[PDB]
């Protein structure tokens, strides 16, 4: 094994930081981005405290369908990587990259990835120590005849140089199991068994409307708990809005996907934070999102989105690293061995942990993702760990697997009830996470939550999640509600069928929308009420550290009852927000 290039685990996540090369102006002569990042500028943007677990991520996008383009345009972005000067020291600190290599099958007539040999690739990363991997990304709709093939080759080139291979999936038509050799295609089968430790797989939530989410995540879970995988994540897209036809926030009725770049802007902000805390609760550790404009920015500029939920979202994850394979491992009660896509797909967890066919949400952390790997694969290196005595693993074709009932009936023996009340949360060590599970449903939701004897009640609106922190003085409050009114995007439709035959916005028009309507003159959403009870307390708590948002909440307002042992905490807010209280139980 050669060194690798970086660190990738919970005490050293990843946050990839996209940048899509604009093919009209490169037919122009210019070398550019969509949304008009430059990658000198974003990366002086990055935060400082987060440059060491970021990597510029190069997409070529529109580039020109024909040899030469992706290898001329990267070479031009990967000479201005190399060369960067730190500005403030005078030192040359070379920017750390990952280039999008696979996409749409490699397929001539979709993308200029297609003319990327694995020979190029090699040769970049012996001439560029500051490329860190290669990506492969949403081939899953145009599963490319030797897909499998080339795989194998990008993880061997890889690990070969110390890079790491990243392979962005949803398991649409059986993707990661073909990917595996279900179907017979076993070269990256084989690359992984010698190669896994430069080896992560992603998940990519894009293709809502088919349901795979709670599915794929459960392989990522598992291929890395097995060690099919280094480690694993998510690309959560905001483009979900637009394959599952949702218009305006709460609105009735569904307009299909006929107003793409309208859509992509409408997923409210903080239900982003929410889809991500899927991954960091189950050990995941790399992150990416789409669309770039909403959920990064635009004009090296951090948009709300990134500012206010990603950011502090990732800094959270640094902060706290995610659960380690072992600690996982030694908390699995259950691993599935078998195929998703022969037991109903998404249809599996649903009333199981999922409140319906389509969303990237659970229900329930009561079984936290239950890991789970293909069919096609052993168990053997899962069985050959030390953590992993305590686990039963079962074939998904088991009788326990049959029917939603069955599966509940079996996961309650094993994994106990350990809150109240219809809402999405989950404990870890000291902490409580908890989040309204609802994604286009005006409707709060209630939870009563402890910490030993501590009784703490929440109620939530959508798009709400916290984390509550029992500390020895108190209780540490992570809130984030962070939601902006999108409603002007769907201005001049009363209904569906009128919101259909709105004139498109268009991908040029939606970047403007953000330059002009959300990096500035922003219509922020209204604040809006959460409400946390502790009983148990012995006198009125006190508040400390209280900070969020720029203008986003009222003083939080507690009512305590000497009587009843309790306090009521009342919170009006729209952003992020932290606090601490101070006390002592009665
Ligand atoms: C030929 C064709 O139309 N293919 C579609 C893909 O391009 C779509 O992928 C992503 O989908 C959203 C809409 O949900 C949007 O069109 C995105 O541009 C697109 O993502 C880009 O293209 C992919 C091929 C990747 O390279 C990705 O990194 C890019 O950002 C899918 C959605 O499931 O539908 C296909 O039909
Ligand atoms: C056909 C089309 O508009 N494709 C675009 C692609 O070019 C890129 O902007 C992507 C980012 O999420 O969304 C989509």
């Amino acid at each position: 094994e050669v060194d690798k290039r970086r660190e990738i685990n919970n005490e050293h996540p990843l946050l990839m930081m996209p940048l899509y090369a604009n093919g009209e102006e490169f037919n122009q002569g210019k070398y550019t981005f969509w949304g008009g990042d430059t990658l000198t500028g974003k990366w002086e943007n990055i935060p400082d405290d987060l440059k060491p677990y970021t990597v510029i991520q190069l997409h070529p996008d529109d580039l020109p369908k024909r040899d030469g383009a992706a290898r001329d345009f990267y070479e031009h972005m990967l000479e201005e990587a190399a060369k960067y000067v730190n500005p403030k020291t005078g030192k040359n600190e070379p920017i750390p990259v990952i280039l999008t290599v696979y996409t749409a099958g490699n397929m001539p007539y979709h993308t200029s990835a297609h003319w990327l040999s694995t020979s190029w690739i090699d040769k970049m990363y012996q001439k560029y120590p500051n490329l860190h991997g290669i990506f492969s990304t949403a081939s899953y709709w145009i599963w490319a005849n030797d897909i499998e093939n080339k795989a194998a080759d990008y993880l061997k080139v890889s690990a070969k140089n110390g890079g790491y291979f990243i392979w962005a999936e949803q398991n649409s038509g059986s993707a990661i199991e073909k990917a595996f050799g279900k179907n017979g295609k076993i070269a990256f089968q084989k690359s992984v068994d010698k190669y896994w430790k430069n080896l992560i797989f992603m998940f990519k939530n894009t293709p809502a409307a088919e349901g795979n989410d709670s599915t794929t995540e459960s392989y990522m879970k598992g291929l890395w708990l097995s060690n099919h995988t280094y480690q694993w994540g998510g690309l959560m897209d905001t483009w979900k809005w637009y394959e599952t036809g949702k218009w305006k926030l709460f609105a009735s009725g569904n307009i299909g996907k006929s107003q793409g770049d309208r859509q992509w802007l409408t997923e409210p902000e903080s239900m982003l934070g929410e889809e991500a805390l899927g991954v960091y609760l189950n050990g995941g550790v790399v992150y990416n999102f789409e669309h770039p404009a909403y959920t990064y920015g635009v004009n090296n500029k951090e948009s709300l989105l990134f500012s206010e939920v990603i950011k502090e979202f990732f800094r959270y994850v640094i902060a706290h690293p995610a659960p380690s394979k072992e600690k996982v491992l030694e908390d699995t009660k259950v691993f599935i061995h078998g195929d998703y896509s022969n037991k109903g797909n998404g249809k599996f967890f649903v009333n199981v942990n999922t409140d319906r066919e389509q969303t990237p949400l659970y229900m329930t952390g009561r079984y936290n993702v239950i890991p789970a790997i293909p069919g096609v694969l052993k168990t053997d290196k899962l069985k050959e760990s030390v953590s992993s005595s305590r686990i039963q693993i079962k074939e998904i074709t088991s009788p326990e697997f049959s029917s939603t009932q069955a599966r509940k009936e079996y996961l309650n023996k094993l994994y106990p009830m350990n809150y109240e009340g219809d809402i999405f949360a989950q404990k870890l060590d000291n902490r409580w996470f908890v989040y309204n599970y609802k994604v286009n449903e005006n409707v709060k939701q209630t939870g009563k939550l402890k910490f030993n004897s501590l009784e703490m009640n929440v109620e939530f609106e959508p798009h709400t999640y916290g984390i509550f922190e029992r500390i020895s003085n108190g209780l540490k409050v992570n809130l984030n509600n962070f939601r902006t009114n999108k409603d002007s995007l769907w201005s001049n439709a009363q209904d569906a069928n009128q919101a259909k035959k709105l004139p498109q916005l268009t991908k040029k028009g939606a970047i403007k929308w953000i330059e002009e309507h959300y990096i500035k003159d922003t219509q922020f959403g209204e604040k809006r009420v959460t409400k946390i009870v502790l009983r148990g307390i012995d006198k009125l708590p006190t508040i400390h550290s209280l900070s969020g948002t720029n203008n986003s909440y009222d003083q939080p307002s507690l009512n305590f009852d000497q009587k009843n042992h309790m306090v009521t905490i009342t919170i009006n807010s729209n952003g992020n927000l932290e606090f601490e209280l101070h006390f002592l139980e009665h």
